[PDB]
């Protein structure tokens, strides 16, 4: 089914408002129940599995870190039911700032978020052979895992 | 007055794919043709000494990467927004000759007046660097571009 750019924008903005408000019910309503949030490998212990887990993690972040998130850019593709968000995570209580971007997939039937894959404005970690999302099934999802180029 | 051109989704996709082709082909001319001359590529602070200023510089530096690292890039997801004339790309940078893989995502802005890329802002699937107060893009004028600089929870 069709999902408009405006409908996706509304879900995304409601979600980030829910984050900033530490309002779990509000956040949960923006996702299909089994939604998964992925992050760079070596973060949060791995993926957040389920809308309730995602919401609890963000509530905890606000309470512990004083987290506040801004939507700095929002790219929405109504043809593919996907979006990308450039964001800032202000860890207020620590006087720290983390910026990044994330890809968002919607479930067309419900018009809700089914997956988020986040990336950071953080330099490549030294000595790590594979810098990719933690717990993400790259091979099963059809991503290349080995370079197409013949090694020198 | 003026009317901002609406670029088609196909047009934006064509430029992006030509760009990535040019990257893999180490073809500076092909890459340069995908950008306005003054285009800037941003990266996480600490990477590549800062931003790449100008199409010719982006092209030269990726040509160097192919030659020295065996770099090969793939487009893993492509999100195109004809309302804003912007795109986002989930990508993989295979540093072939080092047997290393770096994945990430980037925001791409188009110049509507030419149909070419004016800016790329790239982010990585790399963990947060320890003890760095601000993890943000190198050389990017957050303040001047209207981005928040300090937490909205702090009175302003
Ligand atoms: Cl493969
Ligand atoms: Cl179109
Ligand atoms: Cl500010
Ligand atoms: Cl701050």
């Amino acid at each position: 089914p069709t999902l408009s750019r405006a409908a996706m924008e509304k879900v995304i903005r409601t979600y980030y408002d829910g984050c900033n408000e530490a309002d779990e019910a509000k956040m949960i309503a923006c996702f299909v129940p089994e939604a998964v949030h992925y992050f760079p490998a070596g973060m949060y212990g791995g993926a957040f599995r389920g809308a309730a887990q995602i919401a609890h993690r963000w509530r905890t972040a606000v309470e512990t870190l004083g987290s506040y998130w801004t939507i700095d850019a929002l790219v929405i593709d109504a043809e593919t039911a996907e979006a990308a968000i450039e964001w800032t995570h202000f860890k207020t209580n620590q006087d720290k700032v983390l910026r990044g971007a994330e890809c968002v997939e919607f479930d067309r039937a419900s018009g809700l978020i089914r997956e988020i894959r986040a990336f950071y404005a953080s330099p490549q970690a030294e000595g790590i052979a594979r810098l990719e999302l933690g717990d993400f099934d790259y091979a099963g999802r059809g991503y290349r895992v080995t370079s197409p180029r013949k090694p020198a």
